[PDB]
């Protein structure tokens, strides 16, 4: 038995439409994954900045304690070791602008809001992904 | 020449089955990528916690050295600068519960096991992804 | 009306070819996403190492200030508290090899180049993903 023309035509039309449908749904899945990837990326950059600023915090304050100690004038025997330590600390300062040691001073800061908002308590969409399955058309004989 | 009905029917059935097969394999690929995404996410959260706890460690101990210094009574000229430094340090404490400065004290801690296990020496599945390709059926004339 | 054999054959051939095309394009999309995933992973490992080395930096220098303070001999009343603090600090040292406290000393370091190059100013490919859509063939009657 032969196959009806129109029938077969509509069948193949349905398969092509199924293919395009699956294709566009697939690009949507890719774009969702992509969005999540970008989120991860932002969280990482912000965490890095957080680490920089912690470096600046702790090293800055250690420097201030060292300077204060010099100024008091009670480090006599170990004064050279103190100077050297101050040198090391300045050498360990965060990758940013920071004011002189002598006395007190501010330091680096580069990460706000999402820095503390992206990673700390941030709802992360999991991975429920689906794609359609399709039925075949019954091509009827002419 | 016309096309055999049954033949064409089985052909289209095979194409639809190929399409569903590819579809379900594709969702599996998406779910694997998704799993890896979640892993990255966990590693990031744990690293963040690690940074918090380091902040608490270093700032806590700097505070203790400052308090000890006050208690010794040898900071006379720079005593106000010392108080101020203690204020700054308390202001820099990690985002968590920490006991009074005077004397010694504990501090923040929020990240165990995988915190040191997820990122430090953790086998990360790479990206070997594949999908099937399919053959066309020879539709035989009636 | 019946459907021409050859015509239908070429139609189904085109649909199968469309399916294989979409399939291979899809694996390419997966491999691109996978590459980006690996990048994120590397950035994370490097950030972790960065955190380790900051720990070593700050804790090492706090230890040195404590030792210097002992050596000066001006911590008399609080000398036990100082010893204890040194113990705590050594207990907080980074997960790596570090030389004795007394005097000065070096410490942990495990992350170079990309450690400061991967996350700090690194162009991250976004998510422009596409897949083809296909046309259906007009099967002509015999």
């Amino acid at each position: 038995v032969a196959a009806d023309l129109k029938s077969t035509q509509e069948a193949i039309n349905k398969i092509t439409k199924n293919l395009n449908s699956l294709s566009e749904l697939e690009v949507k899945n890719l774009q969702r994954l992509s969005g999540a990837m970008d989120e991860l990326h932002n969280e990482i950059l912000e965490l890095d900045e957080k680490v920089d600023d912690l470096r600046a915090d702790t090293i800055s304050s250690q420097i201030e304690l060292a300077v204060l100690l010099s100024n008091e004038g009670i480090i006599n025997s170990e004064d050279e070791h103190l100077l050297a330590l101050e040198r090391k600390l300045k050498k360990m300062l965060g990758p940013s602008a920071v004011d002189i040691g002598n006395g007190s001073f501010e330091t680096k800061h580069k990460c706000n809001q999402t820095c503390l908002d992206r990673i700390a308590a941030g709802t992360f969409n999991a991975g429920e992904f689906s794609l359609p399955t399709f039925d075949s058309l019954n091509i009827t004989a002419a």
